[PDB]
């Protein structure tokens, strides 16, 4: 008895984990939804108490998305008819229902194929993207104010980011920022009149006769990239002139003088924003703190208040410009910033004094900034046990950064060493969320004491079931190599035995900041590969990986294709040596950047690995988008690092295929990686005439998730290493 | 016993067929492009004389792929910059080389980037089309004098076919039609405006940073057509202070009813020119016979003098309305038409007379008239042996039908049983062009009494060569499917011993009028796959095929995907229970057609079949361009056949799926079956949860023919079918 993960399982989503997504609408309460029915919880106690229920929205026809409240509470906002566009980005149908007369607003409905609805962060004031322009509504029922006649498809973008500033910049779509109390909304305004267009086939369902083609504004490599401009106009000016002016907020000049971006846009108080700017030379940064001047009606933002940051060993941040966290008074505000020996951590800044200083320690970084009181600060770090793949919360005494206490690490040393948080509006409750090396773990807990109140969720269930099954263990443990740390993941098959000689499967990403080995508990298809057919799944988080310091993140600094790639290729030797793998049967195969990873290894002429597969990789840098790309690459000029873009490429190593089994695989509509790099690909190796197994994916996207496909992929993918290992 | 044909021996091309192209410049001498230069032949003796020895431009500065000569001799028209379009398609550069003086003309040369050019057919006039508008020179340098004014790149073309007009009924690019001696031009315009794009993408060379989306106005079912037009321009009285006239000839009133297309023109005198219309249901046709008024300056089709061509089991024509053969006066014609019965048989016509008269009967079919005088008319069918997958030069006397005489029939019998032929312009002497079973075979003859001049090209070079190689066999039966008997044929292994067991491969294609079973000798794929790896290829023609008459051929009419494919499983059925086939180890593999059928076929559930490979499929007609669906489908609507549109597609066949191998294989780049076809079997065959194999090829047109892609398709294809049988 006690049978095995199989691939079933995984694909099936036999084992299933639970969640508990919360939603703090107050500093006290939460909403719990529950599929059916969406109730309202009393944090202190535990009142269950229901807010809305099922049947409150029946007799409606259109199934209800998604759902959002007010702050006042008095209205809610019903998403239907949605539409999916970009990773965040999605068009949608919207009804506002009012709860103090429990009747549907119908006069003056919201658009349909609205872009973007948001509620003001006080009251009941809404905003919203139709047609790439801006509206207000003042009351949910009343007309709505145009903010922008600008406003056009695939070229002026007014409240909503293109795809570059979506995927890349701002990591949203929103490009909206209501001030804390409403008075005045601020926007960005995107011109990509200039940019190049990615086109691809998109071929629908059978019914469609011809095929459409999607074209998208997507810079690559190098390429012309949209401009930006930022505008702030005062709402409550609207039921006044009929016409209220958006005031720009313009420079720096340090940044006016070429190519730049809108990075970060922040309010610190009723009449102060703050605006972080950044050259396409991603080495230079500008943080400007505007105050609204009364007496001109414009925005002024003081050189005194300007904070420059600047990375010589490479980039500013992991993925961007570190995030702004201003105090109350928004007089000053804490950053996440590497320090002088290369490790990213918390400073204080004061609004016009340009040195920060730093409040935490060495050797590990800081992963976030989570909450800010005027008693303590809380954040997430690495620091606890000095492993850089855990996850915890610490709380740092604001009158004495001497005193830090970690309000994680003992909970359960065990079962939970990767954490995640939630607090309420004032931060007087939060949520925690365990995430490994056990089952997830969901905790409530008071600000007060950090006492915590109960366990809002143990998947027992779930531990019932798996303790019928042969599930696999995972060891994380590190290796030394050229005296530096790196950690290594291994999800050990059912009773492992390190005399046996075990074939094995490099799961890698390698990534710029990535990492891939951490104490997360994952029900993934290594599960399935490990507890099944017996194989050995490894993650190596090489130079180049994150979360250790700028010292091993920089070390792929404009050098991308190299490090990353060859360290991953010493960590199966490294593995071997360990003496429980065999040799002829090592494979290897990653996803996007491991795709690309996946595929330079494979066309080293090592001698490492068997066959490999590649999904959605990326061929050459030049295919990829500007903000990503630069910067890490720099630029494709002759006279920046054009030498190293033709260098890095899949296609130049197409002869070393013929060493190896591929398996090249990607989605025909993807809109991030394109189709175009893996076609690029497969022509190369038909040139040098290497034989190699290739899946496309009709209309999947990056993620090549829908369903069937989802399935489907894993399958083909299985064969394919069943096969290359010799197994069943 | 020697090696064997092995697949490098197939890719690499190691043996070659050597062939002789001629091309007659009169009715005693042809032209051979040799090795470099260019000779002229006598063929009364056969002695030649050099023509221009080639390296006459071993310094033009460009590269020439083509050297055409006025059939004045007087005038050389060189083709360089080469760009290939689609099937017949292209554009190019063009220079002219004057003979009398020896020297390339460079006053007002042609246009670069030109797309199609041709001399008059008696002088050296010149008529080319130019940014979609005809342009035409008297001299070589002079001025060229502007027919056309309205072309628009994607919208109108002038003189210039669309893309379906040029694959599906003129397979061609040229659109301009010379009268005999030149004085009139005749052409057809094609306007596109409303006629929906297909797009895709190409993504070039590695360097392009981003995919260029390639876009051309195709057709599909049931979508607008383009619209077309006829003129006739006199290109003896243009001025070049003057716009051309263009007179434009219009009607049938039987086709502007409705969508019709224009499908065949051929002068028949100085002054007479007949076409072909065709309704867009290819149910119809009718021709005119309009000549050239004097004093007026119209050209009029006089009814009464229109001949109506239709069907009531099927379409008109094979593909399209055959070519009417005119008379020296031009008063009576020759055309190749369906029978009472539904063979294809000459019949003799009279421009004024409704009714034409057989001149030639019997079960089997005249391929093609060849060469009309006034003693005999020239033609080629499969009669001898009875045999529909053979063809002989047949000519019969037209002053006695009863004199008919077989001219390559005899000649050797063992050698040859597929010919072509290739007379000189009055068919003083003629060509014959034999193609199998054995190693093809140039011959030159006269027809004053028949007599075997000379062998041109014997293939003694390869023969020698190939008995050094255990080559495959190939049989040509027939086996009786219910009354009616459907010929196939078998490529066999070397030594083939019907004691023995051998896996099958059911090579292919069944559209309707194919014929994969033949008497033509091939140095293909099969071949390999059964001289080396000892797998019989085999091919059938059932019902649809081609060449035996109507009841066969029109059987699939109005309902594609059901005969044609079910007698494909029915012949590989009864060819299990042959006793020499392992009816463990038997797969089927198509391109184009094929591929359709081999999908239909392997999502059948017959069970029959093992693996299959399926390149450059159809999956759903609704896909495929207007002029071909719709002549064997109709229209895709619910009033006529749009219900069999839904039945006969590949997806819908999905589920079927599990109990087989498939692989399916398709180029991005295809214009003709569009790559959207195979992302659809793909989705489908995901939708239900069916594992197969795949293979793009990123750029690759319908063909798959880059050097490359090519030697790589055929080696993924034989691993999978080694890998399905070992
Ligand atoms: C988005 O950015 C584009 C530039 O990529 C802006 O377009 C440019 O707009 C200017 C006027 O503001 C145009 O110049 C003017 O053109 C007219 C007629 O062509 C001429 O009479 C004037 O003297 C002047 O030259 C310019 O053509 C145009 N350039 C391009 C490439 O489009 C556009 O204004 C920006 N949109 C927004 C909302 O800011
Ligand atoms: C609310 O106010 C804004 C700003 O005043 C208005 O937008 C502006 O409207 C003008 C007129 O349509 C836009 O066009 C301008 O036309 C002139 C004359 O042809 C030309 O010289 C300018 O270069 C410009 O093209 C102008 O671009 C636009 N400006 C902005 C920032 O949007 C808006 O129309 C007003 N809304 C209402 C309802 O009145
Ligand atoms: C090629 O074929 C075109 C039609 O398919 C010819 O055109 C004609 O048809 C258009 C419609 O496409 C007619 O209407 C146009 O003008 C009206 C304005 O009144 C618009 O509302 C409508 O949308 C169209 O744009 C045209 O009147 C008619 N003639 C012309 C000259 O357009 C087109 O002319 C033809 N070209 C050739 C060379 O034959
Ligand atoms: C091929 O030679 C032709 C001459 O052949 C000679 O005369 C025959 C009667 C016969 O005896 C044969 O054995 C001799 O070699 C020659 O044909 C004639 O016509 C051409 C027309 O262009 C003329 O130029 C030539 O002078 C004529 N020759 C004779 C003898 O009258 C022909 O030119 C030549 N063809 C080629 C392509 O070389
Ligand atoms: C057809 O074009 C070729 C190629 O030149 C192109 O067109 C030119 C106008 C210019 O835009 C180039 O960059 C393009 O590549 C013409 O080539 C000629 O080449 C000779 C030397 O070889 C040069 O002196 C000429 O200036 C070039 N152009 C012309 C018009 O002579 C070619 O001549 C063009 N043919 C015709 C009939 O115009
Ligand atoms: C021949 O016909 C063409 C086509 O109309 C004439 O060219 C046009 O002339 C008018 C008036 O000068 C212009 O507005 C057009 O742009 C020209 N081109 C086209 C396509 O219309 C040409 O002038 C005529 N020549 C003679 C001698 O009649
Ligand atoms: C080509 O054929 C045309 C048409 O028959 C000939 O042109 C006619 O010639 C006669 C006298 O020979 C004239 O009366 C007619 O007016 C001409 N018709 C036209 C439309 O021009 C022409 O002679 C022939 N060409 C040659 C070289 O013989
Ligand atoms: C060519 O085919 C058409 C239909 O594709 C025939 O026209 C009629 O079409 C209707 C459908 O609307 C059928 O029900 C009839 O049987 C068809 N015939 C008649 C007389 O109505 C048309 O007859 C065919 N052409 C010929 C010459 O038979
Ligand atoms: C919150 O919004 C603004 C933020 O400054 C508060 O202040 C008003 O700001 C406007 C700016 O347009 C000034 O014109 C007013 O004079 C300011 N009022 C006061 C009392 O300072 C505003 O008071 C707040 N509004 C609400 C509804 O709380
Ligand atoms: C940030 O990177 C840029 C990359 O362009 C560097 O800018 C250029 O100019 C510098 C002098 O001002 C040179 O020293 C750099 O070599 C040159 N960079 C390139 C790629 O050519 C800039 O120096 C860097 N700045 C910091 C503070 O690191
Ligand atoms: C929860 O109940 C609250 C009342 O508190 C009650 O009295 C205290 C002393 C405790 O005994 C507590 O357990 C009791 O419930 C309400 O004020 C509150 O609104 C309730 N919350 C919800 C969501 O209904
Ligand atoms: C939204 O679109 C639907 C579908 O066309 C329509 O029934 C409805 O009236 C629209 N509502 C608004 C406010 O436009
Ligand atoms: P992929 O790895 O895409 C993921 C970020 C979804 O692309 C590289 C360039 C990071
Ligand atoms: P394919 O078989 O194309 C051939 C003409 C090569 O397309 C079907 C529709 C006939």
């Amino acid at each position: 008895s006690r049978k095995t993960y199989t691939l079933t399982d995984y694909l099936k989503n036999t084992y299933r984990l639970k969640l508990y997504s919360l939603r703090w609408i107050s500093d006290h309460e939460y909403l719990y939804k529950q599929e059916n029915n969406i109730l309202v919880f009393n944090a202190e106690y535990g009142n269950s108490s229901v807010f809305l229920e099922n049947s409150t929205f029946d007799e409606f026809g259109h199934s209800i998305n998604d759902y959002s409240i007010s702050p006042d509470g008095q209205f809610i906002l019903l998403e239907y008819n949605y539409v999916k566009q970009w990773r965040h980005s999605y068009t949608a149908s919207y009804d506002i229902y009012d709860l103090n007369k429990r009747q549907l607003i119908t006069e003056e409905r919201i658009p349909n194929n609205t872009q973007w609805v948001t509620w003001s962060p006080v009251g009941h004031k809404l905003a919203y993207v139709w047609n790439n322009d801006i509206y207000v509504k003042i009351e949910p029922n009343l007309p709505s104010y145009r903010i922008t006649w600008t406003g056009k498809e695939d070229i002026i973008y007014n409240g909503i980011t293109d795809w570059v500033y979506e995927e890349e910049v701002f990591s949203a779509y929103s490009a909206l920022w209501w001030s804390p109390n409403g008075t005045f909304l601020a926007y960005a305004q995107f011109n990509d009149t200039e940019v190049p267009l990615i086109e691809y086939s998109f071929y629908s369902d059978e019914s469609l006769q011809y095929p459409k083609t999607v074209r998208v504004p997507y810079p690559k490599a190098g390429a012309v990239n949209p401009t930006v401009k930022f505008f702030v106009v005062n709402t409550d000016s609207l039921s006044s002139v009929t016409n209220a002016t958006s005031i720009q907020i313009t420079a720096p000049a340090s940044m006016l003088i070429g190519d730049h971006y809108l990075c970060d846009v922040t309010w610190a108080t009723q009449e102060r924003i703050s605006l972080q700017w950044l050259r396409r030379i991603q080495n230079y940064s500008v943080m400007d703190i505007c105050d609204y001047d009364e007496s001109s009606g414009r925005w002024n933002c003081l050189v005194a208040r300007q904070h420059i940051e600047m990375s010589t060993t490479g980039w500013v941040g992991r993925f961007r410009p570190s995030e702004p966290h201003f105090t109350l008074d928004g007089n000053s505000f804490y950053k996440i910033i590497s320090n002088e020996e290369g490790y990213r951590h918390i400073c204080y800044f004061q609004i016009d004094k340009k040195d920060c200083t730093f409040i935490t320690k060495g050797t590990w970084e800081v992963i976030g900034i989570e909450a800010l009181t005027s008693d303590y600060l809380y954040y997430i770090s690495n620091e606890y046990k000095g492993m850089p793949g855990g996850r915890n919360l610490y709380k740092i005494q604001l009158s004495d950064y001497t005193k830090v206490t970690c309000l994680s690490c003992e909970l359960n040393p065990e079962r939970c060493q990767y954490y995640s948080v939630s607090f309420s509006k004032e931060a007087k409750y939060y949520q925690l969320r365990c995430s490994g090396p056990g089952l997830p773990l969901y905790t409530l807990h008071s600000s007060v004491n950090d006492k915590g109140l109960r366990v809002l969720e143990d998947n027992s269930a779930l531990d019932k079931m798996l303790q019928n099954v042969q599930m696999p263990s995972k060891k994380l443990d590190f290796i030394i190599l050229n005296e530096t740390k790196f950690w290594y993941q291994m999800i050990l098959p059912p009773h492992f035995d390190k005399s046996k000689k075990y074939p094995l499967l490099l799961d890698v990403y390698a990534g710029p900041c990535s990492q891939k080995a951490d104490t997360v508990f994952r029900l993934n298809w290594a599960t399935y590969l490990a507890s099944t057919e017996n194989i050995i799944v490894a993650s190596f988080d090489g130079r180049g990986s994150g979360y250790q310091g700028d010292k091993i993140m920089h070390a792929i600094n404009r050098r991308l294709g190299t490090f990353e790639v060859e360290d991953q290729i010493e960590a199966a030797r490294q593995f071997s040596k360990m003496g429980f793998v065999d040799n002829k049967r090592i494979a290897i195969w990653g996803w996007s950047y491991g795709g690309y990873v996946t595929s330079m290894v494979l066309g080293s002429g090592s001698g490492v690995f068997k066959c490999g597969i590649a999904v959605a990789p990326v061929s050459r840098w030049e295919y990829y988008d500007s903000v990503y790309t630069e910067r890490y690459m720099g630029l494709p000029t002759p006279e920046d690092n054009l030498d190293h873009y033709r260098n890095s490429t899949v296609m130049s190593r197409a002869e070393n295929f013929k060493q190896v089994e591929y398996l090249l695989i990607h989605g025909t509509a993807d809109d991030n990686v394109h189709f175009q790099q893996s076609a690029q690909i497969s022509k190369a190796l038909v040139d040098v005439g290497v034989d190699f197994q290739a899946m496309w994916y009709t209309d999947e996207d990056h993620g090549i998730a829908s369903s069937t496909a989802h399935q489907h992929i894993y399958t083909h993918m299985s064969h394919f290493i069943k096969q290359c290992f010799s197994l069943p």
